[PDB]
Order: structure tokens, then sequence, then C-alpha cells
């Protein structure tokens, strides 16, 4: 393999770190391969789930004790602090509010949460490289709790960082706020594509096409498909009940991307940094819920 930057995976890693039975499991929790059969059981279906009070309260909760657990993660970032110990805080602090890491064993994903530094797209498996002053991390968490997922990611500074790096970190939240500023029922979700786009090529960035936003519930993924780039052929049109979430992945450089022989770490081919924001929305009669917002504060932890 030829490593596209100067990031390379850190091993051994820790053994895998055990869930007490207490708490309740995904269906691909304990299959040897991780594939979840109520997914492949939905595959293939473009029905966009209208959810129930019941649904919606359910998503509430777990998006809201996600966004806990990504503030845990937020409050660890400073150079020398290993992505691994950073999963292992976050796996503790999924257990201490009765949630599955819904990463842990999904396809074999290995570890807790998603740590992407630099030229990390996204899924980084964390591991034991230490933080280093001037890298851009995102953390993006996944809890399950009483049978919903909910998701959630932001790109944190590891104390200083140049300029390139505010600006691209900058210009990816704005790309992600002007998405959620334009969903109410009647909007096209391909035309979130064409506003991220817009923005991102305005300040000399590039939309990675390979991962999309993803409708989430009682499935990890689902309809809709949400590409954050231009002209995208999306299906669907939003309505009120929907739930979804909008994920722009923004580069530096290009947007080609490739993935890791570990078959997760997704990585811009060029090696050149990429960011992201994501939050899970809901769609409601006036707009959108942000079910994982920060509820503390008005802005994202790199805003500090
Ligand atoms: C729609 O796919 C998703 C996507 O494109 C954006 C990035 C991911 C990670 O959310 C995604 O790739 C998922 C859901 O397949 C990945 C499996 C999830 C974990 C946490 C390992
Ligand atoms: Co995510
Ligand atoms: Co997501
Ligand atoms: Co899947
Ligand atoms: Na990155």
């Amino acid at each position: 393999y030829r490593y596209t930057g100067k990031l390379r995976p850190h091993y051994p890693l820790m053994p895998t770190r055990p869930v007490p039975s207490y708490i309740q499991r995904p269906d691909y929790a304990d299959h040897p391969l991780g594939m979840s059969e109520s997914e492949q059981a939905l595959k293939g279906t473009s029905q966009i789930k209208l959810l129930s009070s019941e649904d919606i309260e359910g998503m509430r909760l777990v998006c809201r004790l996600a966004r806990e657990v990504l503030d845990v993660a937020a409050g660890m970032i400073k150079p020398g602090v290993t992505t691994e110990e950073i999963d292992h805080a976050v796996h503790l602090a999924c257990i201490a509010r009765n949630c599955y890491p819904s990463p842990l064993n999904y396809y074999n994903f290995p570890k807790s949460c998603c740590t992407s530094v630099n030229e990390v797209i996204c899924h980084g498996i964390p591991d034991r490289r230490p933080l280093q002053e001037g890298d851009i991390v995102n953390v993006d968490i996944t809890l399950y709790r009483n049978g919903y997922h909910g998701d959630l990611n932001e790109t944190f500074f590891v104390g200083e960082v140049d300029d390139g790096a505010r600006k691209l970190v900058q210009t990816t939240y704005e790309c992600l706020m002007q998405a959620i500023d334009a969903v109410k029922p009647g909007v096209r979700y391909r035309e979130l594509g064409n506003i991220i786009q817009k923005h991102a090529q305005a300040n000399g960035f590039s939309v990675v096409r390979s991962y999309c936003g993803h409708g989430i519930h009682k499935l990890l993924h689902t309809a809709p498909n949400v590409p954050h780039y231009a002209k995208n052929k999306a299906v669907g049109v939003m309505k009120s009940g929907h739930v979804f979430t909008i994920e722009p992945m923004i580069c530096e450089g290009g947007w080609q991307d490739e993935t890791w022989p570990d078959g997760w770490t997704a990585v811009t081919r060029d090696g050149k940094r990429s960011a992201q924001f994501e939050h899970t929305l809901l769609v409601t009669d006036t707009g959108c819920e942000i079910l994982t917002r920060r509820l503390d504060s008005a802005r994202p932890h790199f805003m500090s």
C-alpha cells in the first residue's frame, strides 16, 4: 500500500472493549461479520420512514445522549492524547448512559467511534497515535438506545493550527449550517448538495463524492441518501417526520478518496486535509429540529 500522506496506522490496537450484557445491543453486535439482519431486510428500499411520536421521542433521546458523548470526546482533544484513549473514554461514556456504541462490530468495525485526522475523510480507526500540535481531528459518535441510533460529528483543532486548517474547518461548518437552513417540507434531498458545493467551491475547496448523509433511526443508515455535491441524482422529497443526517466532507485539494487496507479509513487520494461536521435532523412543519445540537452553547467546539 502506498499511503497518500504523512498519517500511518499505529498498531496493535488494544483488545476489543466489552459492553456489559445489560446494555441493549443492535442485531449486528453479535453477528460474526457484523452484518445487520434488519438492515439487509430493508436493503435496496427507497421508501423513507415517517416517524411515529414514539420514534421521535426515541430519536430525541439517543441524539441528545450522542451529543453528550461527543462533548466528552471534545474535552480531551489536546496534543499527546491518542485516538485510542479518546475511544476508551467514549466507550465508557456510552455505557454510562446505557447506550451501545453503534460502530462497535458494525461490519466488524473494531472500535466504538471514528477518529479522522488530517487527510482522513471519515471512518478513521482509533489507534496508538498521539495527536500532534497542528492536527485537525474529527470525532464521529453514533449511539444506540432502545432500538434507535443517533449520529453526529465535529472537527476539532489540536493546539494551534495553520490558517488553511482554520479556513477549511470554518468553511465546512458553514456548508453544514447553510444546508440545514434549507431543510423543510417540500425540498428535494438533491438540492442540499448544490448549496454545499457552491459554498465549498467559492472558498477553494472540493466535496467528497463517495460518502453521503443518510436516513437514520432503527437502522444505522437507510433512505434517504443525501449527497453533498452539486447536480446529484438523489431521490426523494423532504416531509415532516423524516430523519436523516447532513455530514459534508470538504477537502483542501481534490475530492477523490481511497480506502486503507484496514477496509475503513477513507483518505484523500492527494494526501491533503479533509474536514467534516454532522447533525441528525428531524423535518418538521416549519423546517427541522437539530436533534444532535449542542444545548449548552450556540457554537461548535472549534470556535472556543
Ligand atoms: C451512508 O453510509 C455513511 C456515509 O456515507 C457517511 C459516513 C458513514 C460512516 O456514516 C457511512 O459511510 C456509514 C453509515 O456506512 C458507514 C458505517 C458506519 C460506521 C459508524 C462504521
Ligand atoms: Co457519523
Ligand atoms: Co452519519
Ligand atoms: Co450497512
Ligand atoms: Na480529516
